[PDB]
């Protein structure tokens, strides 16, 4: 058998089918996720010169899923797929400033974004911090206005504080806004489907690194690395604790064989 038989015969043991998206009973609202079959041609010429079949040098094909995540209805995303080798970055930024210049250099040397959820009167108070982060090529959320409890607000409280948020963010930035997070996690329906009235997704986490109360650097990376899981978000503020710990932790989620990077692309259906 020649070098293409061997790759054709490994085949199916490489294929993957794509993963629909679907509203999880535990964990809402998921994406789907590529599959793959094996690319022929160019797995073979990968393989041609040393004339042996190494499945390392495989190319793939993708294949999409049927169902995607914005077929759902509207419904809270807490994870990326389970299948997906990726975990999500994000910061919820209303104040420590001072932490903002060294978060961003952090994330440039890893070459890694993150999704910044921004509250709008933070925005409007620091124009030219929330200029820095998408100077920084990150990408913007909606954090909503105020920092209320969203659960206990009237409808028109909801539609203010999401719709005054957008205005100052895209004012500020020039980028449409996608995504948006309930402050400290709390949310009722209507807050999810006002939000999806707005084109915004409503983000929420797996992983929360509990910075705010200021944890010793170690502290919140050993959380971190314990809790963590393909498509898992997490949650992080501007802080001293986080800035400490975040270049390692970048470090030993590569190393543990993660993708690392903001809500956008952990949620896109291509493999990693």
């Amino acid at each position: 058998d020649n070098l293409y038989e061997e790759i054709q015969k490994h085949a199916k043991q490489y294929e993957i089918a794509p993963q629909n998206a679907m509203i999880d009973k535990i964990w809402k609202a998921t994406p789907g996720y590529n599959g793959r079959q094996v690319d022929m041609e160019a797995s073979y010429n990968n393989m041609k010169k040393l004339k042996k079949f190494d499945q390392k040098h495989l190319e793939f094909k993708e294949v999409s899923p049927s169902v995607h995540l914005e077929d759902l209805s509207p419904a809270p995303i807490y994870r990326g797929h389970p299948n997906k080798k990726m975990v999500g970055l994000t910061i919820d930024d209303a104040w420590g400033n001072e932490y903002l210049p060294r978060i961003l250099e952090i994330l440039k040397k890893h070459d890694v974004k993150a999704t910044f959820f921004l509250e709008g009167r933070w925005v409007k108070e620091n124009l030219r911090f929330a200029k820095m982060i998408v100077d920084a090529n990150q990408e913007v959320g909606n954090h909503s206005y105020t920092h209320p409890n969203m659960k206990t607000l009237s409808s028109d409280e909801i539609r203010d504080q999401l719709q005054k948020t957008n205005r100052m963010i895209e004012a500020a930035t020039n980028q449409k806004v996608r995504w948006f997070r309930p402050p400290s996690g709390s949310f009722r329906d209507e807050v999810v489907k006002i939000a999806d009235d707005f084109q915004m997704g409503t983000i929420m986490w797996t992983v929360d690194t509990i910075d705010w109360k200021r944890p010793e650097p170690d502290v919140l990376l050993q959380r971190v690395m314990r809790k963590i899981h393909p498509g898992a978000i997490v949650l992080m503020h501007p802080t001293s604790s986080t800035t400490e710990a975040l270049d390692t932790m970048i470090t030993k989620l590569k190393e543990q064989g993660y993708k690392v990077g903001n809500i956008t692309e952990l949620l896109d259906e291509k493999r990693v």
